[PDB]
């Protein structure tokens, strides 16, 4: 499925033992090739197993670090703490900074610094002028910025989770 000609994939969400409803994205395949099918792939799970021995998949991974005000964010499916995840080419340049963080709900990358993508991404809740040409934008959420917004509301100034936030089924 598409929009505009860009992918669109969804993440289902529960927020404790409680269904959260759906997080509906438009990655910009357009511009951002290269990150857009890295993330494109890691919701439908497509590629199998990654060099880590875990899969090549957000589904069963957690919104691990939730900062009100700021971001929510995600995709450490192999140590779920920040430090971990991968990407569908076994780290990864950032391939250009077209986009920036003008708005709340932009789909960016997380990373360790120039040219050190993973799987990790985070969903802005305001504007981040500041991550500005050091983290890439490479999508938008489409429907579920409510459900983002639940999300946010499980966060803390440290950025720990009061309530475990649970990607339950990713996938276009």
């Amino acid at each position: 499925l598409y929009f505009q000609g860009n992918p669109v994939v969804y993440f289902d969400i529960s927020i404790g033992q409680t269904p959260a409803g759906r997080i509906t994205m438009e990655l910009f395949a357009d511009k951002v090739p290269i990150t857009a099918e890295n993330f494109r792939a890691l919701c439908t799970g497509e590629k199998g197993m990654g060099q880590s021995g875990k899969p090549l998949c957000y589904t069963g991974s957690f919104f691990h670090r939730i900062i009100p005000q700021f971001m929510i964010q995600g995709g450490d499916f192999t140590r779920g703490d920040g430090t971990g995840g991968e990407s569908i080419y076994g780290k990864f340049r950032d391939e250009n900074f077209v986009y920036t963080h003008d708005a709340p709900f932009l789909l960016s990358m997380a990373n360790a610094g120039p040219n050190t993508n993973g799987s990790q991404f985070f969903i802005t809740t305001v504007p981040c002028p500041w991550l500005d040409g050091k983290h890439v934008v490479f999508g938008k959420v489409l429907e579920g910025m409510e459900v983002v917004k639940s999300i946010e509301k499980c966060g803390s100034q440290n950025g720990k989770p009061t309530k475990s936030v649970c990607i339950t089924a990713s996938g276009v």
